[PDB]
């Protein structure tokens, strides 16, 4: 035992509120339960193409440049992220976080080899075959930092100046635009104005400005802050939601069948899903007043919207509220609670929507995100910091 934060570490963040019709005891036994469970469905290390690689199997349809893929760089962004913060309950954290490492930096990208691409395929030939996506890039490389923290960085990987390198040379050099956004991966312009917004993890650009001193990640923090308000006053007044993707300046909702992905890129759907959790984290963890003023915006009305039921969310939104979806997947409802834990008026809330999401176990997608909100709401994802 090697951790220097084992889980659990239980932080109480300022303004925020956790579950609290249950012991702290009871949420980290509800987390540990639900790695478990997560753990063995989903973490992979049999790669014949890559010995000691470790992957999170996800849910590609169906081939990817002839490759049969089998994982994607958000998902092992996620399995980073979970990894490291499970350390010091799972006993073999730091093999499994290296072999993770060791398949994000085979499967480098071809356009910058600093960056992951965004497929795992079990063949050498998608080595290095396929370009980037930002969002897997931003979990991974701030997982480094965790893992750093975690470990510290004289062993056989240095954490701090891996986390540094991809920070630096890979997502500042490939994804953040000359209108200081993020682009879509490592293919896009570095002019353009396209993206997505679940990429927009305020709370990461933070740690890689403690983590880098490049003030280039604040003045990135404060244009998406800007972008979102200017977009959700025009497009989402009384919502506060975001689509799946965004374009032009001002900013403005995709057109649907965007990059061929769903028809609703236009809309709250599969991808912006996971926006909520993304922005609530930098209230909590660095006090940012503008996510505070976005998230309860956002809880308000989905709140307002179930009437309090939580398994009444269901699984996409028009910009105005309308339901698009049909059933609720916790990709779609926990974001939403992790939304609520702003405001202390929203405690009964928050305490239905962890009694729906400790056990619910459906998916790679669901599971993966619910779990990083698990982790986040109970206090047990704590703050990178370089201190000492």
């Amino acid at each position: 035992a090697k951790e220097m934060k084992p889980f659990p570490q239980q932080v109480n963040y300022a303004g925020v509120i956790k579950p609290n019709h249950v012991t702290q005891e009871s949420l980290n036994a509800s987390v540990r339960s639900y790695y478990d469970n997560w753990k063995k469905k989903y973490l992979k290390n049999d790669l014949s193409s890559l010995p000691g690689g470790y992957y999170v199997k996800g849910e590609i349809t169906g081939d990817a440049d002839g490759f049969k893929p089998l994982g994607t760089s958000e998902g092992q962004g996620y399995g980073m992220i979970i990894t490291v913060l499970m350390a010091g309950y799972d006993s073999n954290a730091q093999k499994i976080y290296d072999g993770l490492f060791k398949t994000a930096r085979t499967f480098k990208s071809s356009q910058n080899p600093n960056l992951m691409g965004w497929v795992v395929a079990d063949s050498k030939k998608a080595q290095g075959h396929f370009d980037s996506a930002t969002d897997g890039d931003l979990d991974i490389a701030y997982s480094l930092l965790l893992a750093h923290k975690q470990w510290g960085s004289n062993g056989t990987v240095n954490y701090l100046k891996e986390a540094q390198d991809m920070i630096t040379k890979g997502i500042k050099a490939s994804n953040v635009t000359n209108n200081n956004q993020l682009n879509l991966g490592d293919w896009d312009s570095k002019s353009s104005l396209d993206t997505r917004p679940s990429d927009w993890m305020m709370s990461h650009l933070r740690a890689f400005y403690e983590f880098t001193g490049d003030k280039t990640w604040l003045t990135v923090i404060n244009n998406l802050y800007d972008v979102y308000t200017q977009f959700s006053n025009k497009y989402s007044p009384n919502t506060g939601l975001i689509s799946d993707f965004v374009v032009k300046n001002p900013p403005q909702p995709a057109p649907k069948d965007f990059l061929d992905e769903s028809e609703y890129t236009n809309a709250y759907y599969y991808n912006a899903s996971r926006v909520p959790l993304r922005i609530v984290m930098d209230y909590a963890m660095y006090g940012e007043k503008r996510s505070k003023v976005i998230s309860d915006k956002v809880s308000s009305w989905i709140q307002n919207k179930t009437n309090g039921n939580p398994s009444k969310i269901v699984d996409g939104y028009q910009l105005n509220g309308s339901n698009i979806g049909s059933y609720p997947t916790a990709v779609f409802v926990s974001p939403f609670i992790a939304a609520s834990i702003t405001s202390s008026n929203n405690q009964k809330w928050v305490n239905s929507g962890w009694d729906w999401m400790k056990n619910k176990r459906e998916r790679y997608f669901s599971d993966s995100y619910n779990l990083l909100t698990m982790l986040f709401i109970t206090g047990n994802w704590w703050k990178p910091v370089p201190d000492d």
